[PDB]
């Protein structure tokens, strides 16, 4: 079906994933999976299938 | 069906995910699946089937 | 079915999720499944099947 | 001596001086002299001798 | 001695002198001597000796 | 002596004299001597000596 996304905007400012860490020991980041982040930002139908966008660490130490 | 969205701003400003440490010893940080963050952000329909979008970190120690 | 949106700000201003932490030993932060997140944000139909979006940790020391 | 005028407005808006006639027959506009209008408007020493700013008509029919 | 004049506006706006007529014979319209209209309109010492600035019509029909 | 003028603004806007007639039969319009119409409109002794800035029409039919 239709999807119709419409904007005007004037002066838009977006920050989308921030991290910050200070004095640690060990450091693990992982980001992502379908991090979209505009000023516009549409998704649609990620996943349409058996599949899967598992951004998932696993830390095991 | 149909999905209309219309906007008409003037001077937005978007922060998504932010996430901060300090003086921590193991820091471990995921982020994703289906994160979005617009000034006119959208999403449908994430998941149309048997699949899965599970950010799961999974620390096992 | 029609789903009409409208929006005619002026001036808006959004801030996500956010997390703080401080003169911890062990972090883990875990973020995400269908963070949206906008100044017009709009989800819709984010499961249209046998599927999950189980962001779940699962911190098994 | 010293004269400090401070704004920090937000969203000002100012008219000076309007006139409107109709269905007259004979009209005479006569403006002037030391009209400011402004949005931080300032006047100081608009005379400062002998002199005269006498914006007078005089209609004399 | 000191003048100071500060300002920190945002989106002003400001209309001067405005005539209007209608259906009239006979219009006559003068305007001048000192008119300033600013958004930070200033004005200082206008006559600083013998000296007119009589914007005076003087409509002798 | 100092005179000072700081302005800071976004999005100013100045009209500065307007005049608008209709159906007249006979119009006679005159504007000037020391008209300024800024946005930091800024005037200072328009007149320091015997003289004169009499912008007068004198209509005498």
């Amino acid at each position: 079906g239709v999807l119709y996304v419409g904007s005007k905007t004037k002066e838009g400012v977006v920050h989308g994933v921030a991290t910050v860490a200070e004095k640690t020991k060990e450091q693990v980041t992982n980001v992502g999976g379908a991090v979209v982040t505009g000023v516009t930002a549409v998704a649609q139908k990620t996943v349409e299938g058996a599949g899967s966008i598992a951004a998932a660490t696993g830390f095991v130490k």
